[PDB]
């Protein structure tokens, strides 16, 4: 159950961001043992929200942090809302949360980068009252991402830096007590006419309502009274990549009012091409991060403009939300301005054997399926989404993988039976044990860079021989899902060499070249939009440096040529 | 006379290069009043030969000296030499020179970019001798460049920095006591055969000469005992740019041996175009300098065949020596690859009243004739000069610059019929006052640099206005002589501004379009060639930052757009 907040005349949101205090632990646990949540919290710090914790001081030892940290700030209940339900909602909080109100624990969550929420209805105070969030970064075996702990030192197998903090607005929201909880829109076109399924779940649902639909002039082109129905919209404007079109369910219940925008649009595979409105697409983008300087993970909404004009500028159509889902408020954009979304579970980290009962296990099955059933529930209206990603880059050679994610597909397809499911390759493709369970087939290939670093020629060769053996061996559409080079801004050579501009450009297009001679491909997305932070490592020039923009978005000179590349197509 | 040194039976040339002694003056001309030059120099440092010694040390003081510094280093003549004529050469003292042989004077020399000798058969002793060399920085109105003092600071308005040094090679050489002292190579063309008139002078005329001209093979294709003579060569190998063909003037007069390489090719300036062996020569290059990292001016062979390989690489087809003459291996590199040269004196910094009797007045005029007389007798001979610059930028919107620039331009016609006559503006065209005197106008334009900078969109009119008022005042040809923008390497932003990659690029294409609309420009050079160093400034990033390569010669963005454009040419 996870609407997104809204502020009406019936509902009203109130925002929990700011400055809050906080302290990190001085040994494991050392908040719960001392009950450091009892009474306000002493010796404490600034800590702006939202904002990971890890770029923001000047302290090694607080970067580098493993366990928890604890934050702390007060918010008030005005007199005017005394009779609603009051709910505390969190975007996010990585990895694990623990939730204090006025010093008594009211909910924990486990994943850092999907929502939760609290009813405080009967337990906040008129007036002042006092929010405490335990926040704690260890991943273990049944995270995900996965990771583990060696004697304390965090390890894990995943290339992106395991930033900790409150990445995503906390919100105090009212409705009234008789209320929506949940809906679920489905679109169907048969040719000019749209027909939208639509089922609202209440907490009183013998009570009246009434459901609008509205075009974007707000104007009323569809109307019933029934809690699910099934309703027709005449010469329906379809949502198109590049050319949005947001209707509106228009819903008002009792006291009650939710408003929820979606797109009416259908998506079908066929052998070798993806429809979107029965017209081919073709993925042009890239794998992005949330990652910025200073504030990590933290959620920055000029930054996600800014991001969407370069996309935009590149000519790039679509991204895949690497590694993890990102917050939804990127969502709602992709909606508005068409982009194409592949919705990805952070399950990453699943290499280096894995799959066994002491490590990647069936406790990590259970949490893997609802993780997925969150991101479902989350996002399972937005027409940005076509494509469900279940994994990064598994060690799926493993026999054992085999049992477990044909568990994880058939999970996604019960809850969703519209959109394809997918996964990224980073195995042989003779060794591959999994993808025949995904309707799209994506792999991670870099060519010219951890093969043969530096060899021009065998690019082009290489990946286009490689594509087609996975093509050969599953009969499925193909995404070249990253491939890249990293590239130091400034640093030119002729001839050129693997780190410089040039060489940055050279490898994309051969990567390219062999694409272009498949039939197969539907698809290519550069690894990276923008250099990212990595955890350190002898490879890592401060991050990952295989971004094409900087991490303070402008271009290096591949970015170029990729535009015109892309604007052609 | 000032035949480049050879070696072969006869003659042979020794280095004298390597690692001297050095010392500066702690005031004023403290080693001419101490007679330093009396004993062997004491309290030294090593430096190198040839190199400027601003930038070798870490010592500030030495790179910013104003006055004189002090070279020594032994040498040794062979018995073997005994009955020879012996003869030191100084491929170039910056700028002023006193030489001292075994603690005596022998010569004096004026002007930092031309060679000088001294003839020491009857001074030189057999086996060691000390050389000495006394090195004065210190410019003034009557110098080339301009320059003067002010109370010691060192003034000039000219951009780069002022290394001082042994820039060329030193070499001791020997020949025969009675031996060719000059030679002057003219070439004709009547149809498909080539007329080679030539001079030669010796110091006994009288006696017996014998000349072969000697094709690339080296076989006898024309033959004579004529000291002056005029012989045909059918069916001639004409000398052409991107294609060099070199004859030899093989020479053997008693026991001297000298072979002088030339080439046979015509010049011609049309109403509109500039054509070399009959065909349309449209400019395509840059100014460069004598410039790179640590060695200051020095020679540097090895760079020279790097930025040769460079303009080959980016079509470039020709360069101006800008603001000096540049060294003869240089000269004799742009004959062999073929690469066409404008050559020119270092009249540099003759603005800001600047043609005053107090500043530029005659006795500078006396010595800028001097200097084209020691221009002409160094070059004479080189295919790959094609046309003379005997200034750059002079304030010429002076009335008594008039007279001035009549008087340089009618000299230099006298030492040489052949070759057109230029020198570059900067004034406005409006208010010039000598372009008149010239066969081609020669134009530095900053047009989105100097002039509205950072205002893209007015580059094209405001050039294309300029260029029709430079036609239309003197009817000539012209050729943008420079333009172009600072640009950081790795400095990237879009939208572009100045000091970016992309807005170097942009800036040169806007001016490349106002050049492609004008029926009359027959070239463009580029400025710079690479990043090179400046006297200190507000304005100038580590140096001048108009390189389309970097300083150790690495191109920026720019130089790949460059290579589209000129290579399709
Ligand atoms: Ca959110
Ligand atoms: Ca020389």
């Amino acid at each position: 159950d996870m609407l997104f907040p809204v502020d009406n005349e019936a509902r009203q949101i109130k925002e929990l961001n700011g400055i809050w205090k906080f302290k990190r632990d001085n040994y494991y646990k050392q908040g719960f043992e001392e009950k450091w949540f009892e009474k306000p919290l002493e010796d404490v710090i600034d800590m702006p929200v939202p904002s990971s914790y890890n770029d923001i001081t000047t302290d090694q030892e607080l970067r580098d942090h493993v366990g928890w940290v604890w934050y702390e700030r007060k918010f008030a209940v005005p007199r005017l809302w005394k009779d609603q339900r009051l709910v505390l909602r969190f975007g996010s909080v990585t990895h694990h949360a623990v939730i204090y109100l006025n010093g008594k624990e009211i909910t924990r969550h486990k994943g850092g980068f999907l929502p939760f929420e609290a009813d405080v209805t009967e337990m906040a105070n008129e007036g002042e009252n006092r929010l405490t969030v335990a926040v704690g970064n260890i991943l273990e075996w049944d995270c995900l991402p996965v990771g583990h702990i060696e004697y304390m030192e965090q390890k894990f197998d995943f290339d992106f830096f395991n930033y900790s903090g409150i990445h995503r607005p906390v919100r105090l929201y009212c409705t009234p007590k008789e209320y929506i909880e949940d809906i679920s829109v489905r679109t169907t076109v048969d040719d000019k006419d749209g027909m939208v399924h639509y089922e609202i779940k209440t907490n009183a649902e013998e009570k009246f309502i009434k459901v609008y639909i509205r075009d974007e002039k707000n104007q009323v082109v569809a109307e019933s009274n029934e809690m699910k129905d099934m309703v027709l919209v005449k010469d329906a404007q379809l949502w198109q990549p590049g050319s949005a079109y947001l209707y509106k369910l228009d819903i008002y219940f009792g006291q009650d009012h939710y408003t929820l925008p979606f797109g009416i649009r259908t998506i079908q595979l066929t052998e070798k091409q993806f429809l979107i409105n029965g017209k081919p697409f073709y993925f042009k983008g890239f794998g992005k991060h949330e990652d910025s300087d200073i504030r990590g993970k933290g959620l920055d909404e000029a930054l996600n403009v800014r991001d969407c004009e370069l996309l935009k500028w590149i000519g790039a159509n679509s991204f895949r939300t690497s590694h993890y889902p990102y917050a939804e408020e990127m969502m709602q954009m992709a909606d508005q301005k068409g982009i194409v979304v592949i919705d990805e579970v952070p399950a990453v980290g699943m290499n280096f054997g894995i799959f066994t009962e002491d490590k990647v296990n069936e406790k990590t099955l259970a949490y893997h399926k609802q993780v997925l059933k969150e991101l479902y529930q989350r996002d399972k209206n937005h027409p940005c989404v076509v494509m469900w990603s279940i994994t990064n880059e598994p060690h799926s050679s493993e026999e054992a993988s085999r049992n477990y994610f044909e568990e994880v597909t058939k999970y996604i397809r019960k809850l969703d039976s519209e959109r394809p499911i997918t996964g990224t390759m980073n195995v042989d493709v003779e060794e591959d044990k999994i993808s025949q369970f995904f309707d799209v087939v994506c792999i991670n290939r870099y060519f010219g860079w951890y093969v043969g670093a530096g060899k021009i020629e065998r690019i082009y060769p290489s990946l286009k021989t490689d594509l087609i053996k996975w093509h050969e061996k599953y009969g499925k559409p193909v995404i070249v899902t990253e491939y890249g080079a990293d590239t130091i801004a400034g640093l030119h050579k002729l001839p050129e060499v693997i780190f410089s501009e040039e060489y940055q450009k050279r490898c994309i297009e051969e990567n390219n070249k062999a694409m272009d001679e498949c039939d197969f491909v539907i698809g290519e997305h550069i690894w990276a939009f923008a250099d990212f932070m990595t955890a350190f490592g002898l490879k890592r020039v401060d991050g990952n440096k295989k971004g094409i923009f900087t991490r303070e978005r402008q271009p290096k000179t591949a970015a170029f040529a990729i535009r015109e590349r892309w604007r052609k197509m």
